[PDB]
């Protein structure tokens, strides 16, 4: 529905898994008066990754919802996906530059926005597995959306968890325990990167409190490669857990450590997180 002739680029906005975001103004009049939107490329193609892109593509033209990044179409010559533009870019951008600016309130917010984003995709049977506050868009002030899906699977008909190992960079430190020695992913999988998320949110994006930097300071960081994993492994068995947030109250840190469960089937479900989260809100408008 797009025509490469008439989409013009007008700048890189971010890299993720092997995929890349730019932004350009789709123009078929050639009189400056088309829209800007977003359009996702693979960094290099091959025929594995062509696949599993039509997939993606095939996953977000599924999904409407509010906190859900919008399916504008797709465009051929080497495929790429034509998205909205949502105007003030990435959450973890987005919160590092405006901390002053954003408070709790505001936050939990986003949490609940993100929750019943994410209660929907589980509806479809679908595993986001790579949530995190890099992957969340801002589309103004009072509302976020879920805004990659590269890594989404759907589950099998018959079991409640998809079993993958992909090659690359796995973002580890966002990773349930059984995701990281069994690389099985579920809806609770996801509910434990949802925890790590809101860990996100509540340290503004401090580089210092970062998940990696956090559990690299926790292992030592005189440890390479191969011998991370292991290491993060035993910690987390261990009950080894992220910090309370500079600032953050008992009862959202415990939402947090609550998702944090090694045993899979007692985290929260998302609907439960929603109420939760929608409940302290309420309780910090009195
Ligand atoms: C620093 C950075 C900025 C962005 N994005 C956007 O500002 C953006 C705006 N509308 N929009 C639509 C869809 C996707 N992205 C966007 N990203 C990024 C997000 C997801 C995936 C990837 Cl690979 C990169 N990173």
């Amino acid at each position: 529905q797009f025509e490469e002739r008439h989409l013009k680029f007008l700048q890189q906005l971010g890299k993720g898994n092997f995929g890349s975001v730019e932004m350009c103004r789709y123009d078929p009049l050639q009189d400056n008066t088309g829209e800007v939107v977003a359009v996702k490329k693979l960094q290099h193609s091959t025929e594995e990754h062509l696949r599993d892109f039509e997939r993606e593509i095939e996953i977000l033209k599924s999904l409407q919802h509010d906190n859900i990044v919008k399916y504008k179409g797709v465009c051929y010559s080497n495929l790429k996906l034509i998205m909205e533009y949502l105007p003030y870019g990435s959450l973890r951008d987005y919160l590092q530059k405006h901390k002053e600016r954003i408070d709790h309130i505001k936050l939990l917010q986003y949490t609940s926005q993100i929750c019943k984003g994410m209660e929907y995709l589980g509806t479809k049977r679908y595993i986001h597995r790579d949530l995190a506050t890099r992957n969340i868009l801002v589309e103004n002030e009072n509302r976020v959306k879920i805004g990659d899906f590269g890594l989404t699977k759907v589950l099998p008909q018959d079991k409640e968890y998809y079993k993958v190992k992909e090659p690359g960079e796995s973002p580890i430190f966002w990773y349930a325990p059984e995701s990281l020695t069994e690389s099985k992913f579920s809806v609770a999988s996801d509910v434990w990167s949802f925890g790590v998320v809101l860990y996100e949110l509540f340290t503004y994006i401090e580089k210092s409190k970062s998940p990696p930097a956090e559990f690299m300071r926790m292992i030592g960081n005189d440890k390479q490669g191969q011998m991370i994993v292991f290491h993060l492994i035993e910690l987390l068995k261990n009950n080894g857990r992220l910090p309370r947030p500079d600032g953050c109250p008992d009862e959202i840190y415990m939402i947090m450590t609550e998702c944090w469960n090694n045993n899979v089937n007692q985290r929260p479900s998302f609907r439960d997180l929603a109420l939760r989260v929608d409940q302290i809100r309420d309780n910090m408008a009195g």
